[PDB]
């Protein structure tokens, strides 16, 4: 759980903008939040992890515990029900929403941190490099 | 409880120096977040209530429900647990931590929003208004 910690900043992003458009996001919404290169700041204390989120579209901040879940509400305003595993190595979110679900995979490959994101099918990959 | 909604810059601040170095905080951030001007944006999505500060300083969100205790790191970075509820009309915090306890109180006076901050005798007092 330790190996995600530090600040990571965007370099890469591949199919984020089918995946936004799977999850329901507008148009106009997925235009803005698709030219953003946000940053990705994970740390601990104790027994939560806390993952922040910054860039010019919106900033984002979830405190948890591992295999927990709790109430998030999503960038693009989604009330949804989180829970996050460390499963495999990779820290795995899942977001369960009006019998809906996605699944975030943050997994540690090298010098970068990988996100995938799925929803129905549709991947979105998301290379972080550490600031 | 709706009568919070919506986005607030800070105004005003008055003995909120104080209210820091009682709380711990050091004398170098202590500057730091004395300078900042916040933009306390408070929205809700049934009943789960967000209040998202956004600074210079730090940005910090917390999302919680009425009367139920949640975990919480402060923007000085303390793990605190909270209980916000709505007491004689205002929105009351308790954050406790390490056999300490302070009050934030959030409340409307007129078409202002005041903020009353209090660590063992010592009274911080900030007002916001719409953005
Ligand atoms: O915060 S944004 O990226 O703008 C975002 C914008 C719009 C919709 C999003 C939906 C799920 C996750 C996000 N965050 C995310 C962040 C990093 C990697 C993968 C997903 C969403
Ligand atoms: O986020 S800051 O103000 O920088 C902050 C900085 C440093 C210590 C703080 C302690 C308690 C509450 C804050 N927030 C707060 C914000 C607005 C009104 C009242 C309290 C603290
Ligand atoms: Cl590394």
């Amino acid at each position: 759980c330790d190996a995600f910690v530090g600040t990571w900043k965007l370099v890469s992003s591949e199919n984020f903008d089918d995946y936004m458009k799977e999850v329901g996001v507008g148009f106009a919404t997925r235009k803005v939040a698709g030219m953003a290169k946000p940053n990705m700041i994970i740390s601990v204390n104790g027994d939560l992890v806390t993952i922040r989120s910054e860039s010019t579209f919106k900033n984002t901040e979830i405190s948890f515990k591992l295999g927990v879940e709790f109430d998030e509400i999503t960038a693009d305003d989604r009330k949804v029900k989180s829970i996050i595993t460390l499963d495999g190595g990779a820290l795995v979110q899942v977001q369960k929403w009006d019998g809906k679900s996605t699944t975030i995979k943050r997994k540690r490959d090298g010098d970068k941190l990988v996100v995938e994101c799925v929803m129905k099918g549709v991947t979105s990959t998301r290379v972080y490099e550490r600031a």
